[PDB]
């Protein structure tokens, strides 16, 4: 034999980069460290006066873009605030708490439903909202070092997944059918311009039931500025297409080529043609111009924003125009004038047209810039220059081209006046000049077509800023044309606002009234019709979710608000006879330590030393009667407890029955005996005690009752069997796990009661006991199949709840997930369950895990390029390897320019359920057939880990885990930090378990012969 | 009445509680604009007015962390192998290790590791231009949530250690001073008391040198860190802290003596017997221009070397004896340049009462040498940036500056910079500050460096690896050499030089050194705390060991674990030949017990791994070698047989003969029939455990411990059974039976073979700590003194101390290693020494271990305790934030005249005022607080109370009490400030969900308490 406890030489070399402890400080010269620094750099270099080449590169540059991994982390970080200030600062009043809650719970349909209910352009706004000036500007987490929440990127992700689902929008299912709709909803309605403002109005008017809505667009294309001028590298055009198709799912018609103009559409022709109401959303169609630039042409290199930006869009947004437009040749120095978000997008677009440098020249200072720093960041990092305090005076044209622009210095006084110093000039050499001063409405033929509505000092239509009504009651206006809004989201909200008051006007014109409280309908899809009801033990539940007997059911008044929120059923707090009344100590409910020092939302566990209800059985029985009177379709289960006393159990079970409880829950946490004949102290730990107690309750009541089991048993099957023999009609699995949540560093416990700082063993709830409760439910449902199981134990989403259903549970009680939140989580659970079952009917999404799409190769939540030279050549995303990636992409963006073909943006058509949408009964117990003994597991079918280096982020955790906890089977290249699984892999899967990039490591069938490591 | 319904007063308390919505909301765009300014938390892009910062030197760093923010960020760090952040740190700081220690709340271990490579670690963590250094190479850049705040984590851990008041000690590995070779008494001279010399002087003292002397020209120390770096980035008390640490090693500092020809010259040093010299005088003189000659401070002209010292002299208490005034800077201020210095002059100018600050540089924004950190502070303080401007003449009228005339610079075809004499800017200004850098121009200083070779930059030439000048005995480093730009690079230059200075001196005394540079680590009295412990007749050198699990798969892994410092180790469980097993794959999967958290810190793992696939021969030969090489490390052999007498005796004797210190009996073995619903495993029936313990106590003479299972009704029964059969102790506990979850389609994870089957696994990690903690406590109460080996979610010194306090002697670890690597042991051993050392410091009894008592903070920055801010209801948002900013600014003015800086504090280090406990002193001390529920006081009730200066207005306490409590909190609709009402019952749920550490506190109840009964 050799030395078994010493690594052989080639394993010694495997471990070369493995962490070892250190005995010394490490000598490294300040010089050497300077050159080694360049090998690992990830972020921009402060010594790079050089912008990498970006011509024809319209890839997503938004820093807010999120993948699933990133979006789940961020959603879990959000505090999900009451009266959340982020919503307060959202112009469309999105319930950001709710949709971010749905994202943490992996329910992206429910989040996207929340989003499009209040903003029909949620995916757009999620991408382009100046969140720092709006919702993120009010985020409570701004008061922490980690900072505010990326609200828009989360909203973009949840909306992106919903897009991929290809689910149509349906007509509001609360409405009557079209035939029995009152005549008023047949009113002919006209919208002018097909931008955000009108798309929002038409959608909200269709939601109300109006069945003849028409948007008249001037141009061959639709979407407004989101189509014509917002760059593709910030807003992909298929997003715009997607939100349009959603509105068209509601019957809104769009007619292009006809304009609001004299000798075209006028307010009068509309009135003559029978239109009962009109909304003006034509935007600001003309560019603000300077008399300095009179007579210049694009041939000389002059553009306005309204000239330049649509030219880049018509060429970089497939599906805009039948023309495969050529990108404009912009070779040289470019002067963009302006400081709104218009100018910054001509800046970044010029660099895409081949610009060699861009000067953003504005007439005021840096302090004075009108775009949000988000928009400014993308110009500054693409190395555009910034020239403040300069006003243009002459453009020098030589040889048919612009060759210079001469400015004068602008200045401020004491008065706050802005003058121009003639003596202080700047002759700035440039080849292209793009005025981006902004937009106006100046066309008389258009203003004339709006006769006789009133126009204000700014020659813009006056509107009641609360109803968006003009000086004619039947004509409304919103968005950029009003001069109030500066954003897509405020333009959307302007159409949202006008819709209800248009609905008010039209209904009044037909002799009908509307309610004094504006009620616009929510956003609906066929998912909302999925039947998530379930029957169990002879009781029908309207949804499988209910409140566990616990802190969220301390008072029955809280149960009423929960039923009012949508909860299917609820348990009373456990109550007993008067002689068994209790007093609680305090403190008695602490947060979990089970997942480290993470404070705030999503605690992984709680410990409680709380007893049963301090309130009386007289309170609970009268309460059960009141709640059953007002909520006949909401199951009310009274949880009860008595000593090991046949008279007591019989008397209390009879009283709770007479109160009208749909069922009973026998709390088996009551003691009897000393306690460890292998049977423990509590009744629920002894089979014979449980059999008798259930026998007694069976003799006493005629309603179904369930034994609530403790997990603190050697064999919970034996207890459940004992209840079934005793006559119970089901078991609730399980109560909390007996634990000690931890101690301070001085030895004292928490919770600590009184001056003595004493404690007792408490119960552990929450997701940290989910494997315990899931195991208990699985073994009961397999040992006693068909025996109804009410699952409790760390259920906090529709995805978790579905796992318990798959494991044999019929209904799902919740406690810790509400303590971590509030009662409204029920809405996320219900939409998440409707979504999960609906997706089971979609063939096209078979390659998904629930609401999660198949994780494609990505970096920073953006997909890595599928180029042949950029896959396989060992190129991690840092150091000199990243500069070569950026050169290969740039060259390949260039050969995709010198062949300007491929304009086939696929036509959107919805996915159709290919089998009946399963019911809750179609999934109960369907996972149990995969469970077995260990012998039923195949050791012939071994797997090995495989790593996707395009998704790897070079942390070497897999490397470390396999070395200090595995088989030393990963090589970690010392220059690229790229791991590679070798053939000594045993498939233990530990590396995958610790990889931070979702689906980077993958377990695949082993192809090379396997010999277990025996040592010998 | 109606009991299931809220009375009106409670209906009012619930006004802001969330409710599920049935309609989309109506809010006009105008109303949204007016409502947005009420919740705004961040700067408005519309406010151009600088906020008054006069005499405000409060911290303005965006990287400062408090404990709650630091703990989150250290947990988010992947703690990477071969970490690129460390390769980019000039001082090669082990970032992975010190951040791991922070994540485990071991702040001493982090600080010790930081100061081991960087004696100025607190300073560096505060001023580290991380984007161009360590954070520039961080892997988490490639994620959407971004690189790790390394400087903030360094600052926090270093700041906590600062507050501990623990001195640095001499290298304890050194011989006593008397027995030191005569060479170490060599007189060493260092010029300049800046970071370069402080580092070099510190590392020279660690090696053992006793006669070290720093010669500083001024009467202060610290170099630029004291003289020029502003107090709102680097406070002086930090510089004082680092100096006192160096002084702890005996380094001497003489102020007022200078390297100059009329004082200290190399000849005078050779004359006075000094045997080596280090030049760290930096660049003491400014880069001036001819444009400025004859311009005093009295005319409005400063250089950075003039202005910033006056401001530091005036804002850094204790830097000077002479109380100095804030320079009267009144009007427009031009700051010339764009280095790190220029932006400090701009920010310090606003502190002096500047009305307007213009930063003018001779190039563009793409050429700014300063870091994006630095630039942001001036940008967010409304400083104006003027590019492409070269100063040509200063206009002085009537004895003061009134304007500066500039010319427009531009880049040509070469890239060369030209001035355009024809394009001017007449910029009004009351003050000019040249920040063009620094030089060494003093000839008296240079002549004192004769005859060392100077280069074309007029700076000492040094071998960049040895820092040696042309004279062999003279070394140089820091800014004087010209390579360093940063404090950490100058620290590295001294670190570098100290080794080769060591070489030169030792050589000059006829002594050689190691060819491997080995600088000693940073040492405090904490490193001397004994953490050994004796148990069952065995001496453990520390209580931490590896559990029988994946980290002990091979003996070659146990060997590497011992080489890292692990006190003991269990072999993987091995068996006789006949019972050879074969694993399946996948078999180890990550836990879902804390939701979709990926990467570091998995709260649990689930495994279906069997015992070791390697033979008893391998493990027996391996134990022999391991114990022959590591006699002081305990090796316990884990063995398993079926329920069979001869087999248990054969295998236990074979492992004893191999030299095992002890045996661990794995009782996870199935027996025969099942019988009486009392588990299929041996460890679940106390009769079989007492028999197996009998049979092994038969075979062997060494101690043996029974590894107990937690999946039992009463673990104390199977523990007592072990103590009745043979056992010298018990290991509590093995893994918890569970199932970790299902994909949304029903298939499990792990999934074995094409059938996608699985079985019940074992749950490990921190999610079972409450179960393991409860088991160790019960066994310790029932069997006092019976040795317990603890297992179950030990992942830090703190968590291990909890198992020690609960009755355990040693601590087995598995999942924390799986989450990292073997070197966590060093974090554990440092943390345990710190936790025990601190128990002796009377000055820190108010701490929780290594966590200080939390004070009023926002973003981890002390709230100002001004009389006018408190008791007035001002949250940190909207108009309430401006009223606060107005209040601090009137107090920062009221503090300029109320002028006191003559009570500093002699930072005398804390001394142990009671013996440092040993492990034998803390075991079991938590058991006193444990007891039944009857032993808990229901008289000493508590109530919740909220510190509003700490609240971040999320409302979770409000929702948690509304939907999971007693509806006892008012949430004010205008301030979003909660207030706990008298109806509070002390349940403590609100404190448990609060994101802010210690914002809510449970206090004794003053008002009468009445249990809420609902009905009499
Ligand atoms: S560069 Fe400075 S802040 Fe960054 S890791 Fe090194 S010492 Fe710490
Ligand atoms: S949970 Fe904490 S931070 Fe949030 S409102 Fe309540 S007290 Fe304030």
């Amino acid at each position: 034999a050799p030395v078994l406890s010493k690594d052989v030489a080639d394993i010694e070399s495997i471990l070369a980069l493995n962490p070892r402890t250190q005995s010394h400080a490490a000598l490294h010269s300040t010089l050497a460290k300077k050159l080694d620094k360049k090998h690992w750099k990830r972020n921009p270099d402060k010594n790079c006066f050089h912008c990498e080449k970006l011509e024809n590169n319209f890839d997503d540059i938004k820093h807010t873009t999120l993948g699933e991994r990133g979006a789940l982390r961020e959603a879990m970080r959000c505090l999900k605030c009451a009266d959340a200030p982020c919503q307060k600062s959202c112009p469309t009043h999105l319930d950001i708490k709710s949709f971010i809650t749905s994202i943490s719970n992996k329910n992206y349909y429910g989040a996207a439903k929340m989003i499009f209910s209040d903003n029909p352009l949620g995916l757009t706004c999620g991408m382009v909202c100046p969140t720092s000036d709006l919702c993120v500007g009010g985020c409570n987490l701004y008061a922490t070092e980690e900072g505010s929440i990326n609200i828009g990127g989360l909203q973009q992700f949840a909306s992106e997944v919903f897009k991929a689902m290809n689910i149509p929008q349906i007509r509001n299912p609360c409405l009557p059918s079209q035939e029995k709709m009152p005549e008023a909803y047949s009113a002919k309605i006209a919208l002018l311009g097909a931008g955000p403002a009108s798309i929002s109005c038409a959608s909200f008017l269709a939601r109300l039931g109006y069945s003849d809505i028409t948007i008249f667009e001037k141009q061959e294309y639709v979407g407004g500025l989101s189509t014509s001028e917002i760059p593709q590298f910030r807003l992909p055009y298929d997003v715009v297409n997607f939100e349009i198709e959603l509105m068209k799912d509601l019957g809104v018609k769009i007619i292009c080529g006809k304009s609001l103009s004299e000798n075209e559409i006028t307010l009068n022709t509309l009135k003559e043609e029978g239109y009962k109401a009109a909304f003006i959303g034509i935007g600001l169609p003309e560019p603000k111009t300077d008399d300095i630039f009179q007579g210049l042409t694009q041939d000389q290199g002059f553009y306005t924003s309204k000239d330049f930006l649509p030219l880049v869009a018509k060429s970089s947004k497939a599906g805009m125009c039948a023309c495969h437009s050529p990108l404009p040749s912009i070779r040289g120095a470019v002067i963009v004038l302006g400081a709104g978000d218009t100018a910054f997008d001509c800046a970044t677009s010029a660099l895409r047209c081949g610009a060699r440098r861009v000067f953003l020249v504005f007439r005021k200072g840096f302090v004075n810039i009108r775009a949000v720093p988000e928009e400014v960041e993308l110009a500054k990092e693409e190395k555009c220059e910034f020239l403040p305090f300069l006003s243009p005076r002459k453009v020098i044209v030589k040889g048919g081209r612009i060759v210079a622009v001469q400015f004068v210095r602008t200045e401020q006084d004491e008065t706050g006046k802005w003058n121009e110093d003639e003596d202080q000039i700047v002759h700035l050499k440039a080849d292209v000049v793009i005025s981006a001063f902004g937009s106006v409405l100046r066309d008389p033929k258009v203003k004339e077509a709006l006769s006789p509505i009133k126009f204000n000092r700014w020659d813009l239509p006056e509107v009641d800023p609360e109803t968006m009504q003009t000086s004619e009651p039947w004509v409304f206006a919103g968005g950029d044309i009003v001069g109030m809004a500066n954003t897509t989201v405020e333009s959307v909200n302007d159409g949202k606002q006008a819709s209800w008051y248009i609905h008010k006007y039209i209904q009044a014109q037909y002799g009908a009234s509307v309610s004094a409280k504006p009620e616009l309908p929510l956003f609906y899809t066929p998912v909302d019709l999925v039947d998530i009801s379930v029957e169990m033990a002879g009781l029908k539940f309207i949804n499988p979710f209910g409140l566990a007997s616990a802190a969220p059911t301390t008072s029955s008044s809280m149960i009423r608000r929960a039923f009012e929120a949508g909860w299917g059923f609820a348990l009373t707090k456990t109550f007993s006879l008067d002689k068994d009344i209790v007093t609680n100590v305090s403190p008695r409910i602490v947060r979990g330590t089970t997942s480290g020092p993470m404070y705030g939302p999503g605690q992984s566990s709680f410990l409680n030393i709380e007893l049963i209800s301090e309130k009386t059985a007289a309170y609970w029985c009268q309460s059960v009667t009141e709640l059953k009177a007002d909520f006949p379709d909401n199951i009310v289960i009274a949880s009860i407890m008595c000593s090991y006393n046949k008279n007591d159990w019989m008397e209390l079970s009879r009283k709770a029955e007479a109160s009208g409880a749909d069922a009973l829950e026998l709390n088996l946490s009551s003691p009897h005996g000393m306690g460890e004949r292998g049977m423990g102290l509590a009744c629920g730990q002894d089979p014979e005690l449980v059999r008798n107690i259930c026998r007694w309750v069976r003799q006493a009541v005629q309603i179904p009752f369930f034994a609530k089991l403790t997990p603190n048993v050697t064999d919970i099957v034996s207890i459940a069997r004992a209840a079934k023999e005793g006559g119970a009609d089901g078991v609730t699995a399980t109560n909390t796990v007996s634990g000690l949540m931890g101690l301070k560093a001085d030895g004292t416990p928490w919770p600590a009661v009184g001056a003595g700082k004493r404690t007792t063993y408490g119960g552990v709830s929450g997701t940290a006991i989910r494997p315990i409760a899931l195991r208990a439910v699985t073994t009961i449902a397999r040992a006693l199949p068909g025996f109804p199981i009410l699952a409790t134990g760390g259920i906090d989403s529709a995805e978790s709840g579905l796992q318990f259903l798959h494991s044999g549970a019929s209904v799902l009680q919740v406690c810790s997930a509400v303590q971590n939140q509030d009662f409204t989580v029920i809405q996320d659970y219900c939409t998440g369950l409707k979504a999960l079952l609906y997706l089971k009917s979609i063939e096209e999404l078979q390659g998904w895990d629930g609401q999660s799409p198949g994780t494609e190769s990505h970096q920073k939540g953006k997909p890595v390029p599928r180029i042949a030279e950029l896959m396989g050549k060992k190129l991690p995303n840092f150091g000199p390897y990243l500069e070569q990636r950026k050169k290969i992409i740039a060259e390949e963006k260039m050969r995709l320019k010198e062949q300007n073909a491929a304009f086939p943006p696929l036509e959107r058509k919805p996915f159709i359920p290919k089998k009946p949408i399963p019911a809750i009964k179609d999934v109960i117990g369907k996972a149990l057939q995969y469970l077995g003994t260990f012998g039923e597991l195949s050791n012939i079918e071994q797997v090995v880990a495989v790593i996707d280096e395009e998704m790897c982020i070079n942390c070497g955790k897999c490397y470390m885990t396999c070395n200090d906890s595995g088989y030393q089977a990963i090589q970690f290249d010392p220059e690229t930090h790229l791991p590679t699984v070798t053939d000594t892999c045993t498939g233990c899967t530990l590396c995958l378990s610790v990889c931070p990039i979702i689906d980077c490591i993958r377990m695949v069938s082993r192809t090379t012969p396997y010999e277990p490591k025996r040592g010998l």
